[PDB]
């Protein structure tokens, strides 16, 4: 069977700064570089950032919904993502629909996420508060 | 400090095929739906599917190299392609790198991956033969 997230690669338009956003200001575990790409690990995750010519920055009202939300702890969580603001990390979404999180976007407008909780927390929050015409299994 | 990837969420066009691709084809568990999404898991990962009308069926010619990979034993991943290849699942690359790795579309073109192998073996690799440019930390 499938068991879980290998790695997650995400394209980018230039790897320096991106290399410097996920490793310096969001505390990313750098591996190792090449003139192509780089490897970090975030806890578990491995992350790959992979130069493409073909990476373009995107505004967020420009893409879908699809997003990468990274695990912070309540104790840390405020304080991390004021950092962010005060470090001018532009945003892509204020309203809080499932928690507590906090969404900003890396330089070519990769939409990300802190969220402090598990799925289970979520399912159990979802029960008192459900999303429309919710179910659970 | 972020201590993982907490959830990868996903942009889907019709919410019925995919569920049944990730569920059905793909094996995850399916914790719970709504009208405009679904929560699943696979092995730690929580996934989310999104039903967003921004979300375009895009070709891989037109989409980046960004993309998710999902982990699976050696043993089981001659089946589970040819499971893929059985069900019609599109191919957007072909295997040149350490590891089986077999790379094919959602039903949204959102670019997906089964590798075996970890960081730490892919950093075994490269230590071995590095890429052009290549440095360690
Ligand atoms: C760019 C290449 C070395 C790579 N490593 O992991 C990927 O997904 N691609
Ligand atoms: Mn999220
Ligand atoms: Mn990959």
């Amino acid at each position: 069977m499938l068991s879980g997230l290998n790695h997650l690669t995400l394209a980018v338009s230039q790897l320096a700064p991106s290399v410097a956003f996920y490793q310096q200001l969001l505390g990313m575990t750098l591996h190792a570089r090449w003139d192509s790409g780089a490897y970090l690990s975030c806890g578990d995750l491995w992350l790959c950032l992979s130069l493409d010519p073909q990476r373009r920055v995107t505004p967020p009202e420009e893409s879908d919904y699809t997003h990468y939300a990274f695990s912070i702890s309540e104790a840390d969580f405020a304080s991390f993502a004021a950092r962010l603001e005060a470090a001018g990390v532009a945003v892509w979404k204020l309203n809080r629909s499932e928690g507590a999180s906090h969404y900003f976007l890396d330089p070519d407008g990769h939409k990300l996420e802190l969220h402090v909780g598990s799925l289970a927390q979520r399912l159990a929050a979802c029960r008192e508060q459900p999303y429309k015409g919710m179910v659970f299994f």
